C-alpha cells in the first residue's frame, strides 16, 4: 500500500488514486509575490478554549492527536470560510534533515516540519461525509522552523516514546492546542486537497505566514518514531511529506499586505 518510500511514495499514488493528478491538489508552493491581498478576507476566528483532546495515535504515516468533535468545542470560522468547522485532529509532516519536511513551501523554501489542524464543516454532520464535499474541510497549516523550543509542543514530544510503532495509541487528554499557534494569524488561502491518499479535493487550505520555532531536540524526537509495526523491521518515520503540486487554475489569496 501507499507510503513515502521509493516504491510506494508520492510518484506512485496516482495509480490507486487518480485524483493525484487533479485540478486542485495540495500542497503547493506559495509564491509570495504572486499571491494577492484580498481586503475582503475576514480575520480568522480560532476558538480552542473548550478543546477536548482524547488520544494520540501512530497510524503508520504520522501521529494524530484526536479531539472530541461530537460538539462545537474547538472550532474554526471566519477567514475565507462560511460556517463552522470542528477540530477533529492535528498531525505533522517532517523531514530527515532540518532543511526539508514541510508540504507547502514559501517561495520554494522548505521548513523543517508542518502542522496540520484538521477541521470539518458541521453542515455535513460527520467527517466522512465532509471529505466528499468541495467545502468539507478547513486545514490550518503552520510551518515549523528549528530554533528555540516551543513549550506548548513538549507534552506531545514527551508521549512519543509510548506510540513508537504503527497502531499504538495513548491517552492524551487535557492538551491545549492554543500552545501550538504563532502570535499572528495572518494567512494565505487556496482551495486544495488532502495531501495523503485518498487525496480528496475537499480542503480549504489556510496557511499561516508566521512559523513557530521548535528546538532541534523536539524535532529529533519526531524522527525516532517508526512507520512500521512492533516486531517489524525498523523504518524511521521521517520525510512523510508530499512535494508541491502544480497550482493549475488557482490563485492564492493573502489576508495581509
Ligand atoms: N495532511 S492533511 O491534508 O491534513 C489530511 C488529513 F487531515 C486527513 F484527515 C486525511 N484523511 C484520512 C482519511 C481516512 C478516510 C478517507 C475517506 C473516508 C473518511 C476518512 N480521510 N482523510 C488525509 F488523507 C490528509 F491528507
Ligand atoms: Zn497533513
Amino acid at each position: 500500500h501507499w507510503g513515502y518510500g521509493k516504491h510506494n511514495g508520492p510518484e506512485h499514488w496516482h495509480k490507486d488514486f487518480p485524483i493525484a493528478k487533479g485540478e486542485r491538489q495540495s500542497p503547493v508552493d506559495i509564491d509570495t509575490h504572486t499571491a494577492k491581498y484580498d481586503p475582503s478576507l475576514k480575520p480568522l476566528s480560532v476558538s480552542y478554549d473548550q478543546a477536548t483532546s482524547l488520544r494520540i495515535l501512530n497510524n503508520g504515516h504520522a501521529f494524530n492527536v484526536e479531539f472530541d468533535d461530537s460538539q462545537d468545542k474547538a472550532v474554526l470560522k471566519g477567514g475565507p470560510l462560511d460556517g463552522t468547522y470542528r477540530l477533529i485532529q492535528f498531525h505533522f509532516h517532517w523531514g530527515s534533515l532540518d532543511g526539508q519536511g514541510s508540504e507547502h513551501t514559501v517561495d520554494k523554501k522548505k521548513y523543517a516540519a508542518e502542522l496540520h489542524l484538521v477541521h470539518w464543516n458541521t453542515k455535513y454532520g460527520d467527517f466522512g461525509k465532509a471529505v466528499q464535499q468541495p467545502d468539507g474541510l478547513a486545514v490550518l497549516g503552520i510551518f515549523l522552523k528549528v530554533g528555540s523550543a516551543k513549550p506548548g509542543l513538549q507534552k506531545v514530544v514527551d508521549v512519543l516514546d509510548s506510540i513508537k510503532t504503527k497502531g499504538k495509541s495513548a491517552d492524551f487528554t487535557n492538551f491545549d492546542p492554543r500552545g501550538l499557534l504563532p502570535e499572528s494569524l495572518d494567512y494565505w488561502t487556496y482551495p486544495g486537497s488532502l495531501t495523503t491518499p485518498p487525496l480528496l479535493e475537499c480542503v480549504t487550505w489556510i496557511v499561516l505566514k508566521e512559523p513557530i520555532s521548535v528546538s532541534s531536540e523536539q524535532v529529533l524526537k519526531f524522527r525516532k518514531l517508526n512507520f512500521n509495526g512492533e516486531g517489524e523491521p525498523e523504518e524511521l518515520m521521517v520525510d512523510n511529506w508530499r512535494p508541491a503540486q502544480p497550482l493549475k487554475n488557482r490563485q492564492i489569496k493573502a489576508s495581509f499586505k
